[PDB]
């Protein structure tokens, strides 16, 4: 097994975070999920 770099819970960019947390926010890395909620291209269903 070999997806975590670091995972200390900061990162400078997303490749800085594991595979647990493919997203690198605030400094930190965390779970990336879905883009944003209600959606850009039709809101519903």
């Amino acid at each position: 097994l070999l997806a975590c770099l670091f995972g200390n819970g900061r990162c400078s960019s997303n490749r800085d975070c594991c595979e647990l947390t493919p997203v690198c926010k605030r400094g930190s890395c965390v779970s990336s999920g879905p883009g944003l909620v209600g959606g850009i291209l039709g809101g519903i269903l």
